Order: C-alpha cells, then structure tokens, then sequence
C-alpha cells in the first residue's frame, strides 16, 4: 500500500531529519513505487521497505596524510555499502569537501537502483571523503589516495565492493588507489575497481559509453514503433562527453544531427554533422575558452546567442547538457514542430511539466535514468576481467553495450505494461530497478 | 578384475552398515573391469581404494527454532567426495531418511555424473535429516539459516558449490545463499546453483533436463541416420522433465502423442502443440490439477490407470520414476517397432527390460547420460556467475546442446575403445571414470 | 592553549548536529591546555585533529524477528575510536535513543578511562537503537544473534573487545558470544568481557567497582595523612558498587554507617558488620525487598525519602546515580566536617557540589578515576583469558589493588605538574591523554 | 639512447656484480629503450628504472625431501615475483642444478616484458629449484614437487602468481605440484598453474602454440607488406615442437615448406612437405637422415638449410644458427622474410644484414611468444569456467599474434623507427608495464 509507502516515508523524515539530502531521495523514490508496493502485500509482511532504507553496512574512517610541505592534514573517509542483493556493492567515490554521510547515503541509495536498472549483477553503494582535490599536487592526491586506500581495502574487493570515479575522483585517482590496493593485498585483483586505465585494463568504449548508449536506447524505443534514427532530423544540446558521442552514434545509424549547444548559444547545421566537423568541434571544447560560437563561424554555420536548440524542427530531441534544460514552453515548440522521440542525455534535463506534454499527447520519451546509463553499464562490462581477457576490441564492448541498452528498454517497458500502463518508460525505470532488488531481497530471506 | 573384485569385497566388509553406499560401489566398479584391466598402473597407486573413500566428510549439529519458539535439533551433512576435476559439486537433500550412507552413495555417483558432462565439476552430496514436511515458509528459513551458519566455512565458488535436490528448491537455495552472503560479506554468487534469476540463476534451468534429453537422443538418433522429424514420440510423466522434453521434441519436428500422471496416460495423435502443451503445464501446475483434466479439456483419450507403452511409437521417452518401464512395456514397444528409448527420469527402465532391448537393435540412452542437462547447466550457471554476465536463453541452450552431443559422442563410442560395442550404459560411465582417473593420476598421491 | 581552542571551535562547526560529541570534546580537550603547551610537537603532526575523528566507524542494518513473527529492523553501531595502546575496548549500549553522536561521545571518553587504567586497552563504544524494554528473553537472543552476525567481522580478542552498558548485561553478552563462537568456529573467548564464569568470566567482577573505589580513596587518603582506619563512612546506594564498597571499607577497619535506596537511607551508628552486609545483599537482590526491611530486621535507623548526606562522617562514597549529591546537601557534609568524598557511582557530584568541594579543601576522588574498578578488572578478564586459566579472587583482587593505586599515583604524579597541585580531576585527564599521545607519537602517521 | 639509462645500467653493473646473468639482461634490455625513456622525462622524476630493476618480491626456501631409498636430500627453491603491474605474477619454474637467484632474476626480468608484449594481462616472474631431475624416479619427482609446493602454495594463486613449466618442468611436474596445492588450500582454484593436463584445466593448442604463432605472426608481417605464406617456398631448421607445428600451420596457409633439420643435418624436399610426410618424422630415437631415406629425399650432412633459395626463412633450431655467411646466401637468393621460432637464432650481424636489405624480419621475442600467449589463454579458460575447442583457442591465438604484430609495428612507428619489429617488440613490452607503473604511482 501507499499507506505502507507513506508511513515509511514518514518515519524516515522524522528519524533522519538531520540528513536532508537522503530524506528527499527516499521520498522521491518510494513515492514512485506506490502501485508496485500495492501489488505485493508480502513486502510489508517482511518489512522490506524499512530494511531497504537502512544501508547494509556503513564505514567511516580517519584519513591522516601529509602535504608537499610536510604539514599533516586529516579528512574523513566513507564507504556506504547500501545494497548487495543482486551483486557486489558498486558505486563511485567522491572527494569533495561537502561530502558527508547524508550525501553518501542518498547517492548510494540511488546507485542501487541504477545498478539493478542495467540488468548486470551490481550492488548499490557510494563512498568518498571531505578531502578537497582543489589545488592539491599530484603527489598530494597520490598520497591522499594511498592513505584512503590503506583503510578502505579491507572492506572492498572484486567480489565484495567495486568502487569507481565521480566528483573529484578520476582515472588518475583510481590508478593511485589501485596502486596501493595491490601493494597491500598482494595480488592482481584488478576487478576491485572500475574506471581504470587500459594498461592494467581498463575498458574501451568507456568515454563513448554514456552517449553511444543514449542513441542505442532510443533506437529501441524507435524500434517498438517502426521508426529508427535512419535519415531523421536529430537535435542535440550540450557539447561535453554525452553529446560528443550522442552525435557520433546518432550519425552511424545515419541520422542528421543538426544542433549542438553550450552555455552561451546553439549551432545549427542544415546539412548535419560529419566526422570532420564533429572532431573539430571537440578540439575547441577542449581548449577553453573555446566556444561553440567559434565552431559555427569557422565552418560557416548559423549560431544562436542566448538560444537553445528546441525551436528547431526535429524528429528526435537529445538534451545532453544540464538539469532542467528543457522546460514546458520548449516542449510546446518541439511538439508543434512534429517531434517524434525525446530522450535524456544529461541528468534530468526535461522538467516534470514537460514530461507530461511529451507523454500525452504523442511523443516517445526516454528517461535519462534509463537512457544515459551506458556508463553505468560499461562499468559492469569492465568486470569481465574476471574473464582475464584482453579487454574486448571495443567493437566487442560496443555490441554488448548495444544489447544491454536494448534490454534496459525492453524490460523497462515490460515493467509498465506489467503494472497497468504501456509506454510510460518513466515508470520504467522505477519498478524493474526496484523489482530486481526486491525479488532478490525476498528470495534471500530475513538476514539483510 | 581380480583387483576390482577385491576392492568391492573390502568395501562390503568395511561399510556393511552402509548398504546403499556398498551397493552403489559394486554397481559402479563392476562396470570398470575392462578399463581397470587396461590400466595396471591404477592398482600401484591404490587408485580404486582412494576413489571410494571420500576426500572429506563434514557432519554438524543444526539447532533451530520453529514458529512456536520450540527448539529442534537436526544433523547437517556435506560429503565432498572427489574434487579432482572441478570444485566439489552436487545437491543438497532435506529428508528424514538422510544419513552418511545415503549422503555417500549420492556423492560417489555425483562424481561420475559431473565428470560425464565434460564441465569441470567435482562430485559431492549434502543435506540434513530436517523434514520440510509441513514446516512454514519461515521455519524453513530459520533452518536454512542455521544450516548455512556452519556450512559456509566448508563451501565456496572455488571450493564446493551445492545445489537443489529432494527437499531443496530455489526456495531453500536463496534462503541459504542469503545467510551465506550475510556471513561472508561478499557476493560470490557462484557458491550455489539453482538460484533465482535475480541474483544469478541461469535461464534454461527449469527446461534443462527435458531439453537435454531431446538433445541427447537426437545425437543417438542422428548417428544411426535417424532423427526426431516426423517421428512418433511417447512421453511418460507430466512433471518438468516430461514438460520440456515435449517442448524440445516438437521443436525438432517430432509428433508427441502422450503424457501421464500416477493417475493415467493421455493420448493425442495429432501430436501436442505449443498451445496444447501450454495448458497441460498450467493444469499440472497444482492443485489436484490432473492429466485427465487436461484430456477432458481437449477431448482426448484418457487411459485410466495404464501407461503409454502400448501405443506404437518410433521413439519412447520415459520421464516418470524408477522401474516405470519393465519387461511388459519392453516387448510391446519392440513388437510395435520402437526405434529408440531414452531415459529422462531416474533409471526408469528395469535392468531386465534394458533387456534384450538388445533385440530389434533398439537404440538406448541411459538416464546417467541422457537426463543430465540439469547438472550440465549448473556448470553453465557456475560459468555465468564467473563471467559476471547473464547469458541469453538462446546462448545457454546452444551450449547445453553442444554439451549433450558431446556427452553422447565420447561417452558411447569408447565404450567402443574397450570393445563393448554400442553400449551407452557402460560406455558413458567409463568416460566419467576416465576423466577422473586421468586427473587423479596426474595430481599424484596427495588426495 | 590557542591550538586547543582552534580544534574545539573547528569541532563545534563540523559536528554541530552531534551535540553530545561536541560538548564532550569541549569538556575533555579544554582541560589539557597545559599539557599541549608543554608539547609543541603535537601540533606539528596534527595530534588533536586526528584524536577527535575515530579511526573507524561501523554502522549496520539489523533485521530481526519478533516472538510472534513480524520483522523489526534496528541500526547497529561500533565506533572504534582509538587503538594505539591496545585493542578497541568499550561496551555496547542497547537503547532507543542511540546514535552516532552518542556512540562518539561515549567512545572518545572510553579511550581515556581505558588509557587511564594502565592496562593495554584502546577505546570504542557501540550498540543499537534496539530497545530491550518489553522484549522477551528469546527476542533479545534472536536480536543479539543478528547483531553479532555482522559485528564479528570487525572485532575479536586482538582487535576490538566489547562489554556491557545500558541494555547489555551478562545475559546479552552470552547470546552475543554464542553467536560469535558459532560463526568463527573457535573459542576466542577474549572477544567480550562481562562474561559468565563458565566460559571465561572473571572472579572479582561483581565487586570490581566498589572494591576499586575503596582502594582508590585509600591511596588518596594516605598522601593526605590518614586512611579508612577507624573513620566514619557514608555510602549511598544498595548496588554492586555500594555493597562492595562497604565490603572493602570494612576490611580497612572502617565504620560504615549508611546505605540507601530510592526509598531512603539506613543509619547504623555501630557500623556495618560482615553479617549485616550479607543479609542486606540477600534482600536488595530479591525484588521487592528493600533497604527498609534490612533496617526493621536489625533495629537500625531508617530515614524515609532522604539521603545519607545530613549524616556526620569523615568519608562520603556516593554510589547510587548521577547528580545525587548536590548544592544545599554538599553543605551538610562540609558543615559536619567531612574529610574526603569519593564517587563510586556515575557523576553523582553536581558541578556545584564541587564548590569545590574545596573551597573547603576536602579530599575529592572523581568517578572518572575512582570507579574504574570494572574497566580495570575487565582488562584482567582479557588477561586471564589470554593466559588460558582462571586466577583466584585473591589474585585478581590483588592486581586490582595495585592498579587502582597506580591510578591515583599517576593521576597525582605527572598531573601536578604541570602546575595545579593536587587536582585528581585534570590529573586523571592528563595521564589518560598522555599515554595515548605518547603511543600515537611513537607510531607516526597514519593513523 | 640516454644518460638516465646508462646511469642505471652502471648502477646495476656495480651492485649485482656477482649476478652476471642478471646484469647482462638489464643492460641488454635498458640499452634499447633510449628513445622511450628520452621521450618520457616523467619516468626519472619518480624513479622508474631504479624500481623496475628490483623485483617487487623475492622468495627462497628450504626444500627437504626423501628419495626412493629413505635418504634425505635438501634443495633450495626460488620464486622471484618481478613485476605485477599489468597482471598477477606469471612465469615458469626451472628444475636444474645450475639454478640460482642470478638466473631466476634474469629470466624473471625478461619474462615480464615477454608477457606484457603479449597483450594479455599477465605479469612477470620466474621460479624453480636447484633440484636435478636427472636419474630421479617418478616418485622422487612427485615427493620433491610436493615438498616444493608445501612451501610455495602460500605465495601463489590464480589471482596472485601463476607458475608454469620450464626446463625440468613439464605437465608431469605441473600436475604433482597442483596436486599438493589443492590438497593444501582445499579448493579447486586451478589456474594457480598453467601447462596443466587437459583433464583438470589444461588447454588445447598448447603443444601447437609456439610454432603456430610463429606462422600467424609472420603472416601478419607479410600482409602489412602485401604478401602471405600462400604460394611461397619456406625453409625450416630444427625438427622438434616449434619446428613441427610451424610446418603444420605453414602448410595450412598453402606454403611449400621444403626443409627440416636437426643437430646433425637437413632434408631437402623441393616438392614440399605434406600432412603425411610431416607425420612420419616425427621420429623419436632416430634422426632426420632416416626420414630422408624413408622418403627418398635429398639429405645433406652437417650443413644447415640456409643455402637453398626460399621466399621465407624459419629458424626453429637453436641459438646463433644463422651466422652472416648464411644470411648472405639467403639474401642473395631472394629471401623476402625471415622469422624466429627458436631463441635468438640470428646474430646481430646477421640481423643487421636483412634489415639492410630488403628483408622483413620478425624478432623471436614477439614471433615465438605463442606458448606464452596461449598460457594466458589457459588462465582465461580456467576463469570461465569451461574448456574451449582447439579451434576456438587457435582462433584467439591467431588474433593475438596479429595484435602483437600491430602493437609492435605501432610502437616503433610512434618513436619514428619506421617498421623495425625488433625495436617495437622491446618498446610495447616496456610501454605497457611503464604506463601501468606510472598510473599505480609510488607503491611498487
């Protein structure tokens, strides 16, 4: 019951009042699951929701370290192992001074479901430190990592906990942490972390992953309704990681990607992007202050200061820039111009009010939580070193990523079709994400 | 073998209190006499004397609380019989009968069957004298939890992977894996097979034995130029084995014209169809759901207490129980011109009826090899958990198939090598023993 | 000390939502200003900034099952605060009010009582928001098991050694130990303290606090002329602390004249005898017999609804609860010229009572150091367990005596010293802190 | 070249004076990395080299044992865990009375680069004992092996360090060792070892591996240059493991192999080898001249096969078996490519002339790494946990050899050496290790 759901949300808001960021995330997540909790009288008989909201295991640890001048600092370290029903705990590490339990708990709670979402066996967890990488030297971050990892190693492993990057943790940090890991444990065990370099491998397709996968996912949404990217007008916002590779894949399915935006303006390319065009576009978005305004003028294209792409007549709309970048009166123009599909590349670009609108009437709509997910999936593909094999030549990793995206779509639809709907992919994606944990947790008994 | 004879005797005297074990030793060794004969090195390293003593046996007290808060006491068992070719493997059994003797005979056999499949599984059996009979879902949970609190230390993905058996299904697994993951603090889902899909169970698990039986007989058939296409098939039993034999049988072109419960046989002669079989599954899926109900619903014959061996068929797939096919049925099938019989249930044909199935030269597939798609796929489960991927239903099935054809090809036809003609029984049995003898020798005298 | 003030301030900001802990770092850190000033080295290696963050904090889920089948879930805590001078030590609290703030404040202070003892014990505190109140004998069991099923992987005789507190008694510790033994498969009975005699508990444990109190005040009393010999003593409470303070004072020729419960004080002008105590212990352990029945049975004086503080005496030992010897009552004592007050109970002296008590110049042994009987003999338990045999009461009692004495001495000794003359508060604080600081200085960064 | 390299080489010549073999290897390795170390000033900043030349971990241990007569002997065992950045420690074990730390360290050091050179995630290490298996009974090797593993088991494992075979150690000892390993650790964990019997984890194509890869590699080389084995006349020296299967694979690529040799002499079949001719030879006890008679084929005593005009030359016999004068005839006669099945069959003078034609040359370091690649394949199978058909292993071995070629050719290319396989083979071996040590920081 949402009687059940509502009452848990209550206790949490009281009990964890001083952990705000986590309280909203519990609320924002458990209130989508009403109907599903409804279908399953048995959940509350075994106190499922109550158990799900308390992490399995939480670790906090002192992290003393020394700067390049020999001053000794001390930060707190965190690894919240939220849920391990459907795999080893998985989730990134975040080194940022805001980092606290509440934040690690909310990130962790979410990671659980996004992990289940992928269909690969991955748990839910987050971790990090108030350590602030800002203006730290390499050596200093190296040493911070070493200390961090000196305590963390005992709680993780290829079969226990596989952490990754995030805010302030990248392949550089990952490699230092690993360096220390194997120094201590005494063997290879490269599965203990994802995000690694290709040398101790380290998966190909990882930078591609998130954007490649947005296109893969929407090709499937397009499949169920006898459409495809093939010769369709695609408009894209953003110009970072997702967008670069959104465009790349989009243009292998033979679409005509006509836009790319940044913080300032939008580029419009009637003929659509090509390999040479896009490549140069990257070179400029890697040379701050290289602006998309320059790409336009260098190539002789119309640019649009202060404007988003959404006023463009397109078949497919792919927002991969920022949150809330696509508002009610942007979907009004998009729909009016005959938008067929809209899919989320960034993190929650479409506003709630513009998701209604697209959803009824017409318009497909891929939710980012499922649609972006490529990166989250290929972390699971990095594990597949358990295979102890020469990564995969990238075609082999792309193929898998392609199939995986297809399945997150397939089962995301099936989830709704299941609980009285049909192509609400939003409720995808919620359910399925929760269903998999749920079922595992029911099967495993009253232990965790 | 005067050697084989001697071991058998020694075991008879030493384990007299262990009849089922003693029995399964003579029953198996007596068959390896030609093999042992050709390998005079075996006696030198006391091979047989080693193989019949299990590497390791663990027994343990299992205290638990029922729903009334009353304390009970059972006994857990895990007999890790032979770990030479893979990590110990074999199922768990909860039944009041259970003791060392039973645990050991199932375990010894497990070794050979696991070896047969050509996947790197060893051989072990386990369980408790706990009795799932009229215990609450929850009672069974507490017992599985108490069971695993001791057992976890002896088993593992690389060490000993148990599974389901009499008394133990995905419900019992799952409760067990859960207590296990809670104690060790890891995922390591490769510790158990027969799991639910959500934490690493395999697709094709439900359908494994059935399918595999069809894959195997097809292999037996196609080596005698025949096949399932357009052939008349009869199936006894209406459980999971029978269900998926039929599903595979018709996928191959076959026409399947029977099924049964301990109530009676049902005849269709237009053959089952996907649509037709789907309902039987539902009906026979509890409760009181009977075969006649399936027959009525489709206006098909229902032989009240008889079994399907009367009907003339090209191929016969017994999937009911032990001894369900004696000399009576044997002559009938031979008379009516049966081309092949193949066991999906546990040794369903009597020894006497394996006859002289010699006559008419009837193609014969022993359960030992033929009903082994379940155990072969537990390997496939083990392998997927190792890859930390899930394989599609297609993938798992394509490899269950390739396996089964191999269980046939080399496990029957050598045989052959030792000149027993075309004797799948003895020729796939030697194949099981050989892989273990091979590896044990290589590994010297430690175990 | 500015450094101590900067750390304090920084702490108030970062852990504002953790009041108890902020207040406790404040209380404790602001009394070592001198020590820190005598040691610039500490700031060079950020000793204070390190000491306030526990080395390792564990939270875990604890699902458990009601006597009638419904699932509850609580949260489990273990704060391993400091392990420089030994294995994490510190009890476990089971109480609905528990949280990290509380576990942190208790842990932090436990590092110091612990160090204070001179035994190799580090500091930690733990428990659950579980509430034992209204929970059956067998629900506590099932909970303890679920609790330990996680906790075991973080503790052990050489790592972290929990004990009791609020909601954790010999009962709860036995259940926890039981589960530990079953999970890890050995004895390792040094993993907990507060154990029953049968599996490694310690003789002298029940008497630890009250015996220790007496021992401590004696050393205090000698460095200032006198001793319990022939002195008049007032004790409050009828507990293990009370009873055994009376017991040990009598062995020092003292004349102990009071004892109380929630319903008043008993006055015995002739003093407690060894027979008189025995018969009071019998009673006050037998709900619902009370202090009164002890009086009416011996024709002693009974002051209903009041405390032994108006009673003229040389020596007052408050052994009941917190803030039980307050402001206006602190005067009577002083009026009647009490020479020395020593607290066996937990912070029974109001921050006013300790005006101060000198002012007056009256000897004062703060509970921090004086009631460390139990904390010390728990170290003795760990000890005997490691030795694999059980010391006689005489022997534990002896070791407890030299320890307490060593506690006084070091607390006065390096504790002056430093300036402040004979201040047993502060002293107790500086020696605690000192040992840890030295050990942590010796082993570098990190921890 | 560079001064950073010369310095370290000097430092090592000094400290490990009594470890001649080691020192030879280090100077022989670091000498050829001049351009790489030059192009990376970040190495020296964090003291690469100086680290790399010290083995991460070294284990030595007493190995007491009893012979068939009750006599206690006592030998010394070694496991040098040289480098572990790119995979778990990996390398064979040697049983020979010559064995010491100097040898172990040298073999181990090269091993780490041969492994990296392989693209598979395998580290570097060598191991063994001064035990001498000659004139020892089966049972004495078994009991020694057990004594050996009773100590060694604690330092290795599927994830940690995975030994294999070498001089003194074949499947027989690998089994005895694994036997004791599992008796002690009490799980399966095959993959602790390689060179196993197929019955408890071994791989198919293992016997084939070296020789196949030799052919796969050079055929990659040839494609890059618009050629292939198909149509060509090919000469082989030696007639053992590598020799045999080099001919089998070559034959399958449609090439006419027209020679075979041994410590004695050569056979000349200008009509070419056939599946069946290659069948007889193999002979054991009995030499090549015999197979020449049994087939009426022209035999030549004492002399090598290099005087025959061929399109490809495949030395698979010994060290320094291609001298200069030989290399001169070869070139004179039209040789288009030469490649090394053996260990260093070509001298630097003869390698020099070849690359100074005209002539495509595949360094044995890359070209004979078939068995090292397929031993990493065996680890992969054991992880999987299934066997792969002989055809599957081969397909994968085929691709890996091509990668080895591409990666090598690409590395010489990056550094402007423009298709010198010899130099690239040295560089990608160092490069991968270096990249990973750089990313893992200062810990090892």
């Amino acid at each position: 019951m949402s009687k059940y759901v509502d009452r848990v949300i209550a206790e949490v808001e009281k009990k964890y009042a001083d952990e705000p960021e986590f309280v909203q995330t519990v609320e924002e997540v458990l209130s989508s699951l009403g109907p599903v909790v409804d279908a399953h009288p048995e959940y509350e008989e075994v106190a499922l929701l109550e158990r799900m909201v308390i992490p399995e295991r939480v670790i906090e640890f002192r992290v003393p370290w020394e700067d390049d001048n020999g001053k000794v600092h001390v930060n707190t370290g965190y690894r919240v192992q939220f849920n391990g029903a459907i795999g080893p705990y998985k989730g990134g590490l975040r080194f940022a001074p805001s980092v606290n339990l509440s934040i690690m708990k909310f990130l962790g709670f979410e990671q659980a479901f996004k992990d289940s979402l992928t269909t690969l066996p991955m748990g839910g967890a987050k971790g990090g430190s108030d350590f602030d990488p800002n203006g730290k030297s390499d050596r200093e971050v190296m040493r911070f990592c070493q200390a961090f990892m000196t305590e963390l190693y005992r709680h993780i492993g290829p079969d226990i906990d596989v952490p990754a990057g995030d805010l302030g943790v990248g392949a550089r940090e990952i490699g230092y942490m690993y360096g220390q890991y194997r120094k201590i444990v005494g063997g290879f065990y490269n599965g203990v972390l994802t995000g690694k370099a290709r040398s101790f491998g380290g998966s190909l397709i990882r930078p591609e992953a998130t954007g490649y996968g947005l296109v893969y996912f929407t090709e499937a949404m397009l499949k169920r309704h006898g459409m495809g990217f093939e010769g369709m007008r695609v408009s894209v916002s953003g110009s970072g990681n997702v967008a670069q590779y959104a465009i790349e894949k989009a243009m292998e399915f033979g679409a005509r990607v006509i836009t790319a935006s940044d913080s300032s303006g939008t580029v419009v390319d009637e003929s659509g992007f090509t390999k040479e065009k896009l490549a140069r576009l990257i070179e400029i978005k890697a040379s701050r202050d290289g602006r998309v305004a320059d790409y336009a003028k260098e190539f002789g294209l119309v640019y649009l200061e202060g404007q988003q792409p959404w006023s463009l007549p397109v078949d497919i709309a792919l927002p991969c820039a920022t949150q809330n970048e696509l508002d009610v009166d942007a979907a009004h123009q998009l729909i009016a111009n005959g938008v067929k599909a809209v899919a989320e590349g960034a993190n929650m670009p479409t506003t709630i009010e513009a998701t209604e609108l697209f959803q009824q009437a017409g318009v497909l709509f891929a939710p980012g939580k499922a649609a972006n997910a490529g990166g989250v999936a290929t972390s699971g593909l990095e594990m597949a070193q358990n295979a102890a094999r020469l990564g995969w030549k990238a075609e082999k990793v792309d193929a898998r990523l392609h199939h995986i995206m297809t399945d997150i779509h397939d089962g995301s639809a099936a989830a709704a079709e299941r609980y009285g709907l049909g192509y609400n992919l939003v409720a995808g994606a919620n359910i399925v994400g929760f269903q998999k944990i749920a079922d595992a947790m029911m099967a495993q008994g009253i232990a965790w």
